[PDB]
């Protein structure tokens, strides 16, 4: 199975990719899913028939009908919401570039794990204010990465302020990126002035805990604002998908975009084929 998988999100990532600069994403993507074959056999056979919850296979699985995990991804990482409850508010901001953004604005407690193939986190947040990230990872690079996307996720006045540059990034198609991936891609080019504005703090000794700096060393004695690095680290559901393969859960939610599929190629280990 782990195979038939690889090969699958391979196929799945291309087709969205290939989708993506059409003028109709969704027509195209199903046209291509419908004439693609992995190992000889369709791939909407494999859809209807493989558990894979990657991106680009979720995508297409919506454009089909079949039901997906309910839960979304943000920077590549998975989140599933394990408390609390948010409501969506429109609020005006200003980077610290003087661009305006009106985001929507997450408005209750609430907690996620997020879940990516380097780093794995338990994120704590209430309105705009990051409470707990406790992160593990393969290193502190792959650890730094998660931290990104929580103080991002965060909604934090000290992230919109650590802006430096005017926020302008397009997808494939030239469609400007929604002001959360505007932020999120910012700050995957440079995080250096995201971490050094964020805020240290003095932790206490606790076992399988320790502290991550702003320069991404690990520290006994102080961290990064309500960070910690530990070494210890889903219902399927109806989805709806739009023209340009948004897919939504029946409350609205954005849980996939084309935006967060992988840019990673492979090679399948089964042959892809197209009539
Ligand atoms: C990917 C887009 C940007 C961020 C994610 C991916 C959005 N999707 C979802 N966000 C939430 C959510 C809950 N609490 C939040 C918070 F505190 C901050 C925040 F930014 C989002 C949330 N819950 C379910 C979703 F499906 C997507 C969008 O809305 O465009």
């Amino acid at each position: 199975n782990d195979d038939v998988d690889q090969s699958l999100i391979i196929a799945a990532r291309n087709i969205v990719r290939r989708a993506t600069v059409s003028t109709d994403p969704l027509a195209s993507l199903l046209e291509m899913c419908h004439s693609t074959q992995i190992g000889g056999i369709r791939m909407v056979d494999i859809l209807r028939q493989n558990p894979t919850e990657e991106q680009a296979v979720d995508i297409c699985k919506a454009a089909m009908g079949l039901r997906i995990s309910s839960s979304f991804s943000f920077g590549g990482f998975t989140f599933k919401r394990t408390s609390g409850s948010s409501v969506k508010k429109e609020e005006e901001v200003l980077t610290g570039n003087l661009q305006t953004l009106k985001i929507r604005v997450h408005e209750g407690y609430e907690e996620f794990t997020m879940v990516g193939r380097r780093a794995t986190a338990i994120l704590r947040k209430a309105t705009r204010r990051l409470i707990q990230l406790i992160v593990s990872g393969r290193d502190e690079q792959s650890i730094a990465e998660a931290i990104i996307v929580a103080m991002v996720f965060s909604q934090e006045d000290c992230m919109i302020k650590a802006v430096r540059g005017d926020l302008n990034f397009v997808n494939r198609a030239n469609q400007r990126l929604n002001p959360m991936h505007q932020l999120l891609r910012h700050f995957q080019k440079d995080a250096k002035v995201l971490f050094q504005n964020w805020g240290i703090e003095p932790i206490d000794n606790v076992m399988g805990m320790i502290g991550i700096l702003p320069d991404m060393t690990p520290s006994t004695e102080m961290s990064l604002r309500g960070v910690r690095v530990s070494k210890m680290g889903t219902e399927r559901v109806v989805v709806s998908i739009d023209r340009f393969l948004r897919v939504r859960d029946q409350r609205g939610n954005v849980l996939l975009s084309p935006e967060e599929v992988s840019e990673t190629q492979g090679t399948e280990r089964l042959t892809i084929t197209y009539s």
